């Protein structure tokens, strides 16, 4: 049988999911989690090969290694060692939509592996073998002899083996599909791999043992007092003198216990379960878990006779916390919530969907440092350790069953079909089996995108029943349906509703208050950081602040899906969609990240930091007012460091200690202020400082900053008069100025500044012309393909509009000499087909102190699309190792993306000006600048500016990050303004009105001298 | 003037456009349009192009799409402006025939003028004296004052054209919201016309820091910087060009600084006291009724005329009144600006709208008061007991530019 086309088989053989266990056989290392004897790892080095389709394997392999099969590391995705390619397809499926049939051309992984096994272990108990993830189904021998199959590549299938090995040397054989029925409910928009790629183990457990154990905490009224209730069930030999013994540790303290023989209370007419025991422990003031202090028991699961013999021991960490919605909102030990979540895929760059410990580590530890407090496990159980890891270090998790079924039409034609009840009801409950006792998981969700169908509705109940003490969410079929207990929408705006036909994305503000609704709103996914994206953040975080019942939501999302490929030197690069040969293929969709796939931030990272700040100030005079947004902790790590300084020049600064109770304010009076009689605007900056290392951070970690204008005091003062006068000369062709040892050339036909020297240096490789074009951000192109041109997207209509191909038509060029300057006049229209696009009307005033101030005047037609940028650029000749300016800074920040910036004196070396977007555009911009320098030049005015070795063309035309040259010399783009970036969703224009470029009329002014 | 905005944000049609196409949509849950016709009108810069009427017949909530014909294109530079108006042919018990119950308008096309002016016929000269730099062009004369440093007189032929300087203004007679319970005997310091009381606004005075004049090939530069101080603090810096040409315009362009720290003023302009009275008031801009940035949704944009008492409210506590916002152009007697700003003109000045009461006892003065402005603050009213204009409507940009031109006509 082909049990791979056939979703009512999704397994064979397989045992029943369970929590984590490890069979210890000694107490005390159960308590202190330390290695089991009786639990050991068959990762390393395994055999494989590769096969078009299950029907070339051949026989021999059953019984002995293949000759032409290679040792490779185990776990690991084949498409990463090279066997076949990885494909990145978002919603179409990447085999043809027949269900239940995959292609008969179905790559077949042939893994095995010859391995010991102690007699001790076979002359008693059970010895079972588990493989945590196995993408998409497998059939397993041992030994030459046929043990099983599964399905579900996100969950462990565990098979005994015990009859089937024997002392010494034993052979495993694991035929692993790449497609199979199960495909048809793993759409998710990430990279579609295959192979054994989550840990494989082996278990030696009693015939008498521990089948499952699930431990519960329910609270008084004032959480002073709990109750812990661990029901625990046993399969085997079931006799009088059997014992559950549970125990409670606060580190090597036991807190409580309690012992029973096993047989629970009447159920039903036919009695009890005699194979169960329910063990009651009361706990006086438990020590709270929450994301914010996550505060761990130890509970040890003892099975063992009477008279003392320890059969076998489970255990788990325990986080007393309740979870619950009351009154439309959702709390933790009876506060409030405010998720400031990320959804987080498992990618790693190198090792495909393969997890490690270190990575995880260091996954957590950038969230926390980020003032992240939630995951969702977008959207699939993830691997065992991430859970351990979230109950320890404290984020609050959505645990996801691995169902996905986007590409479906519509999207609920499986889920609403009965005869996929049995395989989506086993992608659920058998996570909710592992998962359930981990107390970083507060929400359970039935998966992603499969529209909804009376298979969720079961499903719903069922955890609800089985459960109780967890909310269950899920958004398909419009994200506020019965399936769910939390409105829960992906890219539903601020403000702006999109009231699509079936499953409109209401404004979350409106959303809430819609006729007969109560629940909390927390979105699953918002703001997708694809590329120079986060515009409009801030939008988000002043409504969670404002309204309760709106509590937050996931970014979408962590890291950037990129993989590593490596050009023909040998170099590394990061690939996206279609870079392997794939296709169809969503090219660069698979990047969304806050991170690099080497986990280094995108700037967007800081915006997101800064938002989710867990304190909030008010200034009134000198006085400021802090407030905690934390719920249960006081502020015992944290000082308040604040610095005044008038534009960039350091005047006074102090530290005060932070002492706010949870919800609380703390006023702050600060010192008397300088008031210099020189010119300048004071700025107050305030940083909250953690002075002791933690678990997530470093002595010194910055968690939250802000700052204001304080006194300004404009100059008045006159410049001192110039003991000289700029000279003119003219000709046809064009109008020179000279000035000491500067000189400036104006071409007559083009109406542009052609050239300056400075000395006898030429200092411009390109002239100085207006653009108002910008090489197009994610966001500006949306799905945009050349192939298939989305005419509502920027990019589109931009194109055209004939704003990239616009040409400058002279109107006006004139010279005069005045009393100490000479002043340049032009105008020039752009246009396109007829069309006056824009119009550029400037002077240059050069006078006898060698500045040049230009001011300029634009119109745009009314009627054109409101364009990317209003500004000038050129290509200076100069290339110089620093940059220094006095504005916003000192990472990349754009108008609806620059709350977290500072305003500030900054240096950065020149490539740090640049940011390097795997798919390249418009980037670095600085914004709220009044001061440039570079090389020998200074720009003054009120821009934003970018500047780099790299065109506005060239990053327009180059789809990859690596292919980008530096060009000669420097290109400056200073703009008066800048379209926002967007990213409220990728696939749609996103730029909020009040972004958008729509005066008509813009004025800007800026003087570029020397020094 | 308030009754209008309600009228229209109380509408019950809602309408949208799409190319060609007019959507028009009823609120009414109970009646069909039967009483109703859409007229619409398409107008080049107030000129009319073309115009229609199409019967309406939409169910209660429902929706009707109306197709205008093929948009000939117009022959000179300009916006073009559709405006559409919804009007009960027949009388009923409540109204007359003819009664216009809603209105919208949208932009159509613009053509922006590329069109080079053409060479004048003559050149302005400038006199230059110890104490003003004089413009002189045909039978017009513009004095401009070296200490005070603004435009002190303007002649046609021989006649005076002003009473009182042409200097920036950065407040108004407070209105009833900015006043909110702020009493002498109790003043409330959060109200706005306290903040810009304590603040000196109201006592600031023009301080010289540059007056210069320029001649260039075919027109006459003035350049001139002024800082407005209270207490030795700068409020606001203004710096302004004249530049004067051989056609006798006048091109005036203004940037201002505001302090940071200083509360938002309430209005960023110039005003005048004009010699000349004259009957009617003719601009191209919103109206035609009185209106304000954060009031003017039912004003439409086209070209009106009024009696100049029209363009007075007359509240019966006075206060900054009258406005017209959005404004290309304004005329009244034989002088033109152009730009885009927002006025108001009548024979009180803002001096004494403060100072009154009542308005029974409010004098016209000689001659005519403009003030014409490149920004004007909201003018509020969620409550007026607290500060109520909207962040949106206070003018906190700290930097400002306009521009203006003003000719004879
Ligand atoms: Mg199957
Ligand atoms: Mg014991
Ligand atoms: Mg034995
Ligand atoms: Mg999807
Ligand atoms: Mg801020
Ligand atoms: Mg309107
Ligand atoms: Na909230
Ligand atoms: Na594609
Ligand atoms: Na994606
Ligand atoms: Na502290
Ligand atoms: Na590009
Ligand atoms: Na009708
Ligand atoms: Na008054």
């Amino acid at each position: 049988r082909r049990d791979w086309e056939n979703p009512g088989v999704t397994q064979l053989n397989r045992l029943a999911a369970h929590p984590p266990f490890a069979s210890w056989r000694n107490s005390e290392e159960a308590r202190t989690d330390r290695p089991s004897q009786q639990l050991r790892s068959l990762n390393g080095e395994w055999r494989f090969a590769w096969f078009p389709a299950p029907e070339a394997v051949p026989e021999s392999w059953l019984e002995c290694d293949l000759p032409e099969a290679d040792t490779v590391v185990v776990p690991s995705n084949w498409q990463m060692h090279g066997y076949d390619a990885p494909i990145y397809t978002n919603v179409t499926y990447p085999i043809t939509v027949n269900p239940p049939f995959v292609p008969t051309e179905n790559p077949t992984g042939c893994y095995s592996l010859t391995f010991n096994v102690d007699e001790s272990w076979l002359q008693e108990g059970q010895t079972r073998i588990i493989f945590d993830g196995v993408n998409s189904a497998f059939h397993l021998w041992c030994n030459g002899r046929w043990v099983g199959y599964g399905q579900d590549s996100r969950l462990p299938s565990e098979f005994d083996l015990s009859a089937f090995l024997r002392a010494g040397e034993n052979r495993l054989a694991v035929m692993v599909l790449r497609w199979s029925d199960g495909s048809y409910l793993e759409d998710q928009d990430m990279w579609r791999m295959s192979g054994i790629f989550r840990d494989v183990s082996l278990l030696h457990k009693p015939t008498t043992q521990i089948s499952d154990f699930h431990v519960a905490t329910r609270f008084n009224d004032d959480f002073s007092r709990a109750v812990l209730e661990a029901e625990v069930q046993m399969c085997g030999e079931l006799r009088d003198y059997l014992r559950v013994t549970v125990s409670l540790w606060q580190g090597e303290t036991q807190v409580a216990s309690g012992t029973a023989p096993f047989g629970g209370e009447i159920i039903d007419e036919r009695g009890g379960y005699a194979d169960r025991v329910t063990l009651r422990l009361n706990v006086e003031n438990p020590k709270l878990w929450s994301a914010e202090i996550p505060n761990l028991y130890r509970a040890v699961v003892e099975l063992h006779t009477a008279d003392g013999t320890l059969i076998e021991a489970e255990a788990c960490d325990v986080g007393f916390r309740e979870v619950r919605i009351e009154n439309g909102l959702l709390l933790l030990n009876g506060k409030p919530l405010l998720i400031r979540g990320v959804n987080r895929h498992e990618h790693h760059p190198l090792h495909g969907q393969v997890m490690d410990e270190q990575t995880m580590v260091q996954d957590i530890l950038l969230m926390k440092q980020n003032n992240f407090n939630a995951v969702r496990c977008s959207h699939y159980p993830n691997h065992p350790l991430w859970y351990t890891l979230c109950d320890r270090y404290g984020l609050y998790v959505v645990d996801e069953a691995n169902i996905e079924t986007h590409g479906m039409v519509p999207m609920n034609r499986l889920t609403d079909d009965p005869r996929w009840l049995p395989a989506m009801s086993e992608r659920v409950t058998r996570m909710v089996q592992r998962d359930r006792n981990h107390p970083s998981v507060i929400i359970w969700s039935l998966g992603n995108e499969s529209g909804h169908g009376a298979n969720h509705d079961a499903l719903y109940r069922w955890i609800k029943s089985v459960d109780p003490s967890r909310p269950v969410q899920y958004e398909g079929g419009g994200a506020d349906t019965t399936a769910t207990d939390i409105i829960c929408p992906m890219y539903a705006r601020v403000d702006e509703d999109q009231p699509f036909p079936a499953v409109p994305k209401w404004s979350i503000k409106k959303w809430l208050s819609l006729p007969g609704e109560t629940r909390p709103l927390i979105l699953c996914e918002y703001a997708h950081a694809m590329g120079n994206s986060l515009g409009g953040f801030a939008k988000y975080w002043q409504a969670f602040r404002q309204y309760p019942r709106l509590q937050g939501g996931f970014v979408w999302d962590w890291v950037d899906q990129s993989l590593i490929k490596y050009d023909e030197n040998g170099n590394p690069w990061s690939a996206y969609g279609g870079d392997f040969g794939d296709t169809p293929n969503d090219r660069q969709f698979c990047m969304n990240g806050l991170v690099f796939a080497d986990r280094t931030p995108h700037p967007a990272l800081t915006e997101a930091k800064h938002q989710q700040q867990f304190f909030q100030f008010r200034l009134s005079g000198q006085t400021i007012e802090v407030t905690s947004e934390y719920l249960f902790r006081h502020s015992d790590n944290e000082l308040l460091h604040w610095m005044v300084a008038l534009d960039g020049k350091p005047l006074a600064s102090g530290e005060v200690p932070l002492d706010v109770a949870p919800q609380g304010k703390q006023l702050i009076e600060l010192p008397e202020l300088p008031q210099p009689e020189s010119a300048g605007q004071l700025w107050l900056t305030v940083r909250v400082v953690q002075p002791n290392a933690t678990a997530w951070s470093e002595a010194g970690h910055i968690s939250a900053w802000q700052q204001w204008r304080l006194a300004e005091n404009l100059s008045v003062t006159l410049p001192a008069a110039s003991h000289a006068i700029p000279h003119l000369t003219t000709s046809e062709m064009d109008f020179c100025i000279e000035l000491g040892n500067k000189r400036w050339q104006f071409n007559r036909q083009s109406g542009f500044l052609s050239q300056m020297w400075i000395g006898d240096k030429k200092q411009l490789l390109t002239p100085l012309r207006d653009q108002f074009t910008r090489a197009p951000l994610d966001n500006d192109i949306g799905v945009s393909e050349a192939t298939r041109i989305d005419p509502n997207a920027w990019v589109e209509r931009w194109k055209a509009a004939g704003h990239y191909q616009a040409e400058a038509a002279l109107l006006q060029c004139t010279a005069d000499t005045l009393a100490d300057a000479v002043l340049i006049t032009t105008a020039h229209a752009w246009q396109h087909q007829g069309k006056t696009l824009f119009i550029s009307r400037k002077t240059y005033r050069i006078d006898g102190s060698g500045q040049m101030a230009i001011t300029v005047d634009v119109e745009v037609a009314s009627d054109t699309p409101h364009p990317a940028r209003i500004g000038l650029n050129c290509q200076l000749a100069q290339v110089a190792e620093r940059v220094n300016w006095l504005g916003l800074g000192p990472q990349e920040n754009y108008p609806d993306r620059l709350t977290a910036a500072c305003f500030d004196r900054w240096d950065l070396p020149l490539s740090d000006m640049y940011t390097p977007y795997v798919f390249p555009s418009e980037n670095g911009l600085r914004c709220g600048t009044r001061e440039l320098n570079y090389g020998p030049h200074q720009w003054r005015g009120d821009f934003q500016f970018n500047i780099s070795r790299y065109s506005q063309q060239q990053l327009m035309e180059t789809s990859h990050r690596h292919l980008l040259h530096a060009e000669e010399g420097t290109w400056l783009n200073i703009d008066g303004f800048h379209m926002g970036i967007g990213g409220d969703d990728s696939w749609s224009p996103s730029v909020s009105a009040e972004f958008q470029l729509s005066a008509g009329r813009y004025h800007y002014q800026l003087v570029w001298c020397q020094k």
